[PDB]
C-alpha cells in the first residue's frame, strides 16, 4: 500500500536545474519511492539571509511505501549524493529536499515536523505546490493548498 506525500526541492548553487533534475531521478530510484507528479520550476529570491544566490524551487508528489523517517533518510541521502557540503541552515546549498506533507499525518518531533511547519508562509513552496496539489488538504490549517496559496512577485516562472 502506497501513501501520497509531497516534497519541496531547492537549489541555489551551480547548475541549479541540473541538480534538481538529478535529485528527482535519484528519488525515483529508491526502493519504495516513485515520483508521481512534478511541478514547474520557479526562480525565487533568497529568503532569510540575502547575500546568497537566487534559488530554483519546485515540488514533487511521490507514492511511497516508506515510513516518514525512512523517507527523511532518503531525502538527506539525496542531498549527500548532490554533494551538499554546506550545512548552515541559513546558507546556500546544492540541494535541499524537504518533506512537506505525508498524507494527512502530523508530527512535531524536535527534529522532524510534518507538515513542514514553515510551508504556509513560503510562496517558494505554496506556488509550485498549488500547481500539483491545489485540492490537497494541509492538516494543520485544515485548508486546501489552493486556499493557502498567495501572490508573490519574488517568485517567477523559470524556464
Ligand atoms: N519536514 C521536514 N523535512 C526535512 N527536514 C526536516 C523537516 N522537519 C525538520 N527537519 C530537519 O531539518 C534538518 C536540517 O535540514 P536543512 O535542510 O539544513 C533545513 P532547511 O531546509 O534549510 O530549512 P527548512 O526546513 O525551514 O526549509 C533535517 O536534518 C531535519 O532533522
Ligand atoms: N527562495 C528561497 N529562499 C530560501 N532560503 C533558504 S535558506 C533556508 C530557509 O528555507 C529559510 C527560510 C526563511 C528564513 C527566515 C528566517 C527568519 C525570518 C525570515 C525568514 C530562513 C531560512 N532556502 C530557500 C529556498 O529554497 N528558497
Ligand atoms: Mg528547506
Ligand atoms: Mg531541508
Amino acid at each position: 500500500h502506497m501513501i501520497q506525500a509531497y516534497l519541496g526541492l531547492g537549489s541555489n548553487i551551480g547548475d541549479r536545474e541540473s541538480q534538481l533534475n538529478d535529485a528527482i531521478k535519484i528519488l525515483n530510484e529508491y526502493d519504495g519511492i516513485s515520483v508521481s507528479n512534478i511541478s514547474p520550476i520557479y526562480e525565487t529570491a533568497p529568503v532569510g539571509y540575502t547575500e546568497q544566490p537566487n534559488f530554483l524551487n519546485l515540488c514533487v508528489e511521490i507514492q511511497t511505501t516508506l515510513t516518514v523517517l525512512q523517507l527523511l533518510e532518503c531525502c538527506l541521502k539525496t542531498e549527500e549524493c548532490l554533494h551538499r557540503i554546506r550545512k548552515e541552515r541559513w546558507g546556500p546549498r546544492t540541494l535541499d529536499v524537504d518533506i512537506l506533507l505525508y498524507g494527512e499525518e502530523m508530527i512535531d518531533l524536535p527534529k522532524l515536523s510534518v507538515p513542514h511547519p514553515r510551508m504556509n508562509e513560503r510562496a517558494f513552496v505554496l506556488i509550485p505546490l498549488n500547481d500539483i496539489a491545489a485540492n490537497v488538504v494541509e492538516p494543520r490549517s485544515k485548508l486546501k493548498v489552493k486556499d493557502l496559496v498567495f501572490v508573490d512577485d519574488s517568485v517567477k516562472r523559470y524556464k
